[PDB]
């Protein structure tokens, strides 16, 4: 399960957009993703940074995430795209605790 944290989070995000009847336009996807990333902690907050969706993150990367989302690119494929930048995105694991 390469990219598993990333894949599940993006699928959760997709499902939220669908369930809330949100338009898949670029600006909307961008704001919604930044919003979805707001209350995140730990590994999910690190993922949000790798997605371009935290204050200290790269909007260049945010564009690389939200443009594929506008055509409903499968989450695994978005994650695999980002892995080529910084591979740690696909290596994340939640605390074993």
């Amino acid at each position: 399960a390469d990219c598993e944290v990333c894949k599940e989070f993006l699928n959760r995000f997709y499902k939220s957009l669908i369930d809330r009847g949100v338009n898949f336009s670029l600006d909307t996807i961008e704001k919604e993703l930044i919003s979805f990333c707001l209350d995140t902690k730990g590994k999910e907050n690190r993922l949000c940074y790798y997605l371009g969706a935290t204050k200290d993150a790269a909007t260049k990367i945010l564009s690389e995430v939200t443009r594929p989302m506008s055509v409903h690119m499968p989450a695994m494929k978005i994650c695999e795209k980002l892995k080529k930048l910084d591979s740690q995105i696909c290596e994340l694991k939640y605390e074993k605790t």
